[PDB]
């Protein structure tokens, strides 16, 4: 895991296109997909989007989505929600989930 700093809005737009955009959307009313829509995602808990058939795991995980909670759960996401049904390795580079993770912040709103 490591600690959130502020990274490039711009590189964590690059970083969603081509590594989430598959499977969720982030813009608001857009739609559900593989993945839940993701706007948002850091004004609640895990397991709360209207509209998702979660897993278990995911829903009573009980995630109080923040920055850092974000990243360390990007880091390996099957570590953090056992039992989650995500399918994504995970993103090693404490640099590319700043990225991200910043750009996520800002895009969610
Ligand atoms: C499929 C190919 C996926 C890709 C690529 C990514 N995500 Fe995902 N994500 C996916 C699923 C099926 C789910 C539901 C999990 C479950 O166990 O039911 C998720 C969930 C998330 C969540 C939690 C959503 C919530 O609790 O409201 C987050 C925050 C999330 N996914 C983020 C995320 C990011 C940042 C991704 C790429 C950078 C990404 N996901 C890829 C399916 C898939």
């Amino acid at each position: 895991m490591a600690p959130f700093e502020k990274g490039s809005a711009k590189k964590g737009a690059t970083l969603e296109k081509t590594r989430c955009l598959q499977c969720h959307t982030v813009e608001k009313g857009g739609p559900h997909k593989v993945g839940p829509n993701l706007h948002g995602i850091f004004a609640r808990h895990s397991g709360q989007a209207e509209g998702y058939s979660y897993t278990d795991a995911n829903i009573k995980a009980n995630v109080e989505w923040t920055p850092n909670n974000m990243s360390e759960y990007l880091e390996n996401p099957k570590k953090y929600i056992p039992g989650t049904k995500m399918a994504f390795g995970g993103l090693k580079k404490e640099k590319d989930r700043n990225d991200l993770v910043t750009y996520m912040k800002k895009a969610t709103k």
